[PDB]
């Protein structure tokens, strides 16, 4: 009430603070008003994941044979069955292929199948901004992921202005780069409104367009792979050839559910509890979103889709956590989607459940701890409020958005849950002053 005055009038605050297990809140300010959660969405994802999949779930990738092996020759298909493992690396594919060879397969009399049947429909959630789709933080969290589905490129201006700027990319990235970038003389009138753009095409083609001012060093750029299956296929095909394995057929995608072949090689991710800790400490969208469609797959035994994920999380929260989210909209796991819409009061029910079951979930220890390595290592409001070491909370940050959801231990040692949904802060002083006062008050007055 007094605090709100610290913020620009352009800003929208919805805030709830409640003692763990209490029937009534200590602070309740527009707590039923629905807001964009951004990355605080990951709290709900983590909880739904632990309940549905459990802390010991591991993502799985396999090479399977369908057919008889005669004289080093597979009579049939090689199936590379991807499982949305966010942490799969090129070297892992190389290792599985080394294992395939070692098992006695030198030749495939058949097709190489890139099986993505674990998932179906689009690899991008509803409500994701189109313009972010080429950025690594928003890379499609496909069934087929290798080195996070992100690659990097160097863009060099041409020595003579008007000449085409040129692109260097490492041999080990199966992408196709084209440049239509005009190098501008220093001081060109064109430089103010001529954009430098990336335009993705089919089969992991990328075209760079527009203008680049003459510059002395290359411009480093990182892009998201748009077609994870094709990318993973191309890497597998490279690794097969290097290991001297030949095949007569072609690389085909397999999207339809099917019975597994004989598993000849496999890679499993770290256990889910480990991945959810990375996810919560780093706000890792890819772990959040692979987990999210995995939940739907697991709950309903269908290829995982965004809709299946949303229905499953809603159900898990209602039936296992006794939280009816009502009119909340859950669109993804990471909070990237602009369709995600939730009130502090609803997220409070989620936090209350977590605090009440924390000896079981080992959840709170996974959230960023204020003043320690993580997203809250130094958040000036919290530091100045004197609450380093006292707040465990998930951030949700965007231009003009400063969300915080989690727990604080007060001066008297009571634990309080809080949801701070604060947006349109297009107007780092008013925010600091608000949070310094607010968290200082909660800590010392409870
Ligand atoms: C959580 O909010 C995540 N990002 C988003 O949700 C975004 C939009 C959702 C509506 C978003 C749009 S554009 C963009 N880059 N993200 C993840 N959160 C963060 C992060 O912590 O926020 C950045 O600000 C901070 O670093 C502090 C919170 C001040 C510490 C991640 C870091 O950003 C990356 N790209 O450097 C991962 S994305």
């Amino acid at each position: 009430d007094e605090y709100i005055t610290q913020l620009p009038a352009g800003a929208n605050l919805a805030l709830m603070v409640q003692k763990v297990g209490a029937s009534a809140p200590a602070i309740d300010y527009h707590s039923q008003q629905m807001a964009l959660p951004a990355s605080t969405q990951k709290v709900i994802t983590a909880l739904a994941a632990l309940i549905q999949l459990g802390p010991d779930f591991r993502f799985t990738t396999t090479l399977e044979t369908k057919g008889n092996v005669e004289n080093g020759v597979l009579k049939g298909d090689l199936v590379a069955r991807f499982g949305a493992d966010p942490t799969l690396k090129r070297q892992d594919i190389r290792n599985m292929v080394a294992t395939l060879k070692k098992s006695g397969v030198n030749q495939i009399d058949g097709n190489v199948l890139i099986d993505t049947s674990i998932f179906a429909s689009h690899d991008k959630a509803p409500g994701w901004p189109w313009n972010d789709m080429t950025q690594c933080f928003s890379a499609p969290p496909a069934a087929a992921i290798v080195d996070r589905n992100c690659f990097s490129v160097s863009l060099y201006s041409a020595p003579k202005p008007g000449d085409m700027a040129f692109i260097r990319v490492a041999s080990y990235y199966p992408v196709t780069m084209f440049s239509q970038v005009r190098t501008l003389p220093r001081g060109s009138a064109e430089a103010q409104y001529c954009e430098l753009d990336v335009v993705p095409g089919d089969l992991n083609r990328f075209t760079l367009t527009g203008c680049l001012p003459q510059r002395s060093e290359p411009l480093p750029l990182a892009f998201a792979v748009q077609d994870g299956a094709s990318y993973a296929g191309a890497i597998l095909k490279y690794e097969l050839k290097q290991a001297g394995i030949t095949w007569s057929g072609t690389l085909l995608r397999q999207t339809q559910v099917n019975e597994p072949g004989t598993v000849v090689a496999s890679k499993q991710s770290a256990p889910l509890h480990d991945l959810l800790k990375i996810m919560l400490k780093k706000s890792d969208n890819m772990i959040a979103d692979t987990v999210f469609r995995m939940i739907g797959h697991a709950r309903f035994n269908v290829p995982g889709t965004w809709r299946a994920g949303s229905d499953a999380v809603r159900q898990i929260l209602r039936q296992q956590a006794g939280v009816d989210i009502g009119n909340t909209i859950i669109a993804d796991g990471s909070g990237l989607s602009r369709h995600n819409l939730i009130a502090p009061a609803t997220m409070m029910q989620v936090l209350q459940y977590i605090a009440q079951h924390d000896n079981e979930l080992n959840f709170i220890s996974m959230l960023p701890l204020a003043g320690y390595d993580g997203s809250l290592q130094y958040r000036a409001g919290l530091h100045q409020a004197g609450v380093d070491g006292k707040v465990s909370a998930k951030t949700g940050s965007l231009q003009g958005v400063y969300n915080l959801a989690g727990f604080i231990t007060t001066a008297s040692g009571q634990r309080m849950a809080f949801v701070q949904y604060l947006s349109g802060y297009a107007v780092r002083i008013p925010l600091v002053r608000f949070e310094s006062r607010l968290y200082k008050d909660i800590y010392q007055n409870n």
